[PDB]
């Protein structure tokens, strides 16, 4: 079987040459191995820090033991700096293993607005995409199943035609066998007596309101993590590589010329004991947001300010590691009646005047007035390095809330026996960054800093959403289920206002684990670390091509939009493999 094909022996990979290195057998790593291995002739070593992990029972195969993964060694647990908002660390959940944090996360599938997509070709030059085209490859990663009537009558819509039915990630309905709950339609009745629309099919390009989604199973239930999906399908392709247990330590650099170019990689897992493996055409980093970013300091790539004083050469100065955008999540929970029973999730997909309410003045006035200042702040602590080109993220953000009414924030409900949600400010304005601490790749010595509220806009958007979370859950005909507050619960009074909120979100919320930013695609004058076919500036043959790239959030859960960017950038991979022949 899969395990047997594996190798774990880095003796069988020290000194070889394939065509592609892929540093990361995650999401886009095993996507972009299987869509170039389609070509018998071409050759893809994955080198993945974990293991093979889908078929190991329920904690990785049931998307309903969400969490209970969390602390082993399927989750690397990324500290974060000690946190100016709280004074206390945080621990980044990310999967370890093949399939990424596809194993450990929780099988949302969605996708964002139209016009944040449209934006990264019209704001943040890169051409080609834009919706419609990152859309298309994205119904083409997908292998979607439409609800039956006991799902539609639970809630659920879906319109075929923002589906793909013959793609790889099968994707359908989470319906454990039990009983829908009658709390997602009296969330729907709730927000529709506010005028907010309901059952939207959040994968067409309006996410807004409240709906249920499709989620990342099989009919049978098991997740759909990216191994099972690229990976247990391919794997007996002699093309088709794979070396677990191993940590890509940093890329290996050649130059002859004007630009250096990627060689290959050193990987290995204690310094003084490693090997390298090299790459005919190219090496990819697909390590995940927190990691690619570290890989290429440790190369030599990336600010002279952070290697230099570590006794490592700068061979390519790139703002590597800056522009981190990740989410800040917390919790409001209750009590049900007992006929609010039941298996069901939704969100709702909040405007930003929907997330504010009556503060929606106040709030508008910040985002029409602060935005060159809360760029300056932002720069100053580090999570960018040019002010002029953070503001045009800044302008951008305010033209989707203010133009555009994108969804600002996501109220996430889960049933199942209470009446719980996970709230998080989609599109905070913040920026951290990410660093390593030492040249020893090994040692995983960093300073990965999300600088979570330390923007006021972030911190009051959070109370609002967190706020507007328990107002609706007493709201309506959610008040027909409602049993008593449980989280806060005695941790903040019931009639707290916006004021108490912000005090009380610091000292309670989570990483939302959404981490984008720190490879950024775009424009090299812009503060942008790749180009639109996801090449480092100023190298040859290396690609960063996981969550590292995206310049903004979405207002959506992100497993929709990389699969897609992983099927175009393995396209552009392919176009140039053709031509270099
Ligand atoms: C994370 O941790 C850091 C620390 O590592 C925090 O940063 C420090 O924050 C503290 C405040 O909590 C701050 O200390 C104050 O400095 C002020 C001057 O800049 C002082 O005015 C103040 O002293 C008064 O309050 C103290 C606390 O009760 C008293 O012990 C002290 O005697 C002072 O009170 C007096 O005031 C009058 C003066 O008019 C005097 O006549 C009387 O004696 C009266 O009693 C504090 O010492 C630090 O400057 C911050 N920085 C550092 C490096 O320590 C940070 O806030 C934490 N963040 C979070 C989110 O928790
Ligand atoms: C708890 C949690 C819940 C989530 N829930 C959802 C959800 O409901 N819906 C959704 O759409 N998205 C969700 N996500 C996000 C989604 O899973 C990730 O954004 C996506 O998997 C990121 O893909 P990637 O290719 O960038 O990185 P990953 O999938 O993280 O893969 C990177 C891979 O690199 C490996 N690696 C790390 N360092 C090295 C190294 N030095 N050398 C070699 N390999 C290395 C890792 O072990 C991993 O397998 C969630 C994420 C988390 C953490
Ligand atoms: C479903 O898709 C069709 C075809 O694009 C479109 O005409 C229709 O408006 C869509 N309806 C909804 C509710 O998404
Ligand atoms: C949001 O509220 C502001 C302030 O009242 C108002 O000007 C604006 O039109 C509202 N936007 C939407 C989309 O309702
Ligand atoms: C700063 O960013 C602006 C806007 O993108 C750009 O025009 C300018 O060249 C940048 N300057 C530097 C020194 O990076
Ligand atoms: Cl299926």
């Amino acid at each position: 079987g899969i395990e047997a094909s594996l190798l774990t022996d880095p003796k069988d990979v020290s000194g070889r040459t394939v065509d592609y290195i892929i540093a990361g057998g995650g999401l886009t790593g095993l996507t972009t191995a299987a869509r170039l291995t389609e070509n018998p002739n071409i050759s893809v070593l994955v080198i993945e820090s974990g293991s093979y992990e889908s078929d190991r029972g329920p904690i990785i195969e049931d998307l309903n033991a969400y969490g209970d993964i969390f602390g082993s060694s399927v989750d690397h647990a990324y500290e974060t700096v000690e946190l100016a908002t709280n004074n206390q660390t945080a621990l980044i959940r990310s999967g370890n293993g093949l399939g990424g944090s596809t194993l450990v996360n929780g099988g949302t599938w969605t996708r964002p607005h139209k016009a944040q997509v449209d934006s990264w070709e019209t704001v943040f030059g890169n051409e080609g995409w834009n919706w419609d085209n990152v859309a298309a490859y994205s119904l083409q990663a997908e292998r979607a199943r439409a609800p039956n009537a006991k799902q539609i009558a639970a809630g659920h819509y879906f319109n075929a035609s923002c589906h793909g039915v013959n793609g790889t990630v099968h994707a359908g309905p989470r319906d454990t066998g039990d009983d829908y709950s009658p709390i997602v339609k009296a969330l729907m009745s709730a927000v529709e007596d506010r005028g907010v629309p309901t059952k939207k099919d959040f994968g067409c390009g309006d996410p807004h309101g409240v709906s249920m989604f499709p989620n990342t199973l099989h009919e049978d239930q098991v997740r759909s993590d990216a191994a099972r999906e690229w990976l247990l399908p391919n794997y007996q392709r002699p093309n088709l590589q794979v070396l677990t247990g191993q940590y890509v330590g940093k890329v290996l650099l050649s130059q002859n010329g004007t630009t250096p170019r990627a060689v290959g990689v050193e990987f290995g897992t204690h310094k003084g004991n490693t090997h390298n493996v090299y790459a005919k055409h190219e090496v990819l980093l697909a390590a995940g947001s927190a990691v690619s970013p570290t890989i290429l300091e440790y190369s030599g790539i990336g600010m002279k300010s952070i290697l230099e004083p570590l006794g490592i050469d700068t061979v390519v100065d790139l703002p590597v590691g800056l522009n981190l955008q990740d989410q800040t999540t917390a919790t409001v929970r209750s009590r049900i009646t007992s006929a609010g029973a039941g298996q069901g999730q939704a969100a709702w997909f909040a405007t930003f005047n929907e997330t504010f309410g009556d503060y929606s003045e106040k709030a508008h006035e910040l985002l029409n007035t602060k935005l060159e200042q809360w760029a300056e702040e932002a720069v100053a602590r580090g999570g960018f390095h040019n002010t002029t080109a953070l503001l045009i993220q800044y302008e951008n953000y305010r033209d989707w809330i203010v133009n555009h009414n994108v969804a600002y924030s996501e109220l996430f409900l889960d049933t199942a026996g209470v009446a719980s949600f996970d709230v998080w400010d989609l599109l905070p304005f913040t920026r951290g960054y990410v660093h390593i601490l030492d040249k020893d790749p090994y040692l995983h010595h960093f300073a990965y800093d999300p600088q979570y509220f330390l923007n006021e806009l972030d911190l009051l958007g959070q109370a609002a959403a967190t706020q507007l979370a328990r107002n609706i859950s007493n709201s309506g005909a959610m008040q027909t289920y409602f049993a008593g507050e449980t989280i806060p619960g005695d941790n903040l009074a019931y009639d707290a206002d916006l004021s108490a909120w912000t005090e009380y979100i610091p000292y309670h919320f989570r990483p939302n684990y959404h981490g984008v930013g720190t490879c950024s695609m775009m424009p090299k004058e812009m503060g942008g670390v790749v180009d639109n076919a996801a090449r480092v500036y100023g190298v040859q043959g290396l690609r960063v091509i996981d969550g590292s790239i995206p310049p903004t959030q979405m207002s959506s859960h992100v497993m929709t939009v990389f699969y897609a960017m992983a099927l175009k950038i393995s396209d552009a991979i392919l176009e140039d493999y053709a031509s270099m022949q």
